[PDB]
């Protein structure tokens, strides 16, 4: 229990998936994260673990190109930068 205060284009992002309150768990960003994932089907079809994020709001946030879910030290840390622990 975690609470967590998003960035704007981190909030535009869960906004985005329907997640428009401004306070939430790390859980609960990590939870829409992966439904945003999942609904702009950034996931490469053939190699479902690597996630595309050029060229759209998840890339704009984390400042790279791609990355892999099994990322985890990677992804935190560009989580870590869009957000502040209250
Ligand atoms: C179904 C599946 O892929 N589960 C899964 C669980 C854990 C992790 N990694 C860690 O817990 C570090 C990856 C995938
Ligand atoms: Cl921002």
């Amino acid at each position: 229990e975690t609470l967590v205060r998003p960035k704007p284009l981190l909030l535009k992002l869960l906004k985005s998936v329907g997640a428009q309150k401004d306070t939430y768990t790390m859980k609960e960003v990590l939870f829409y994260l992966g439904q945003y994932i999942m609904t702009k089907r950034l996931y490469d079809e053939k190699q479902q673990h690597i996630v595309y994020c050029s060229n759209d709001l998840l890339g704009d946030l984390f400042g790279v190109p791609s990355f892999s879910v099994k990322e985890h030290r990677k992804i935190y840390t560009m989580i870590y930068r869009n957000l502040v622990v209250v």
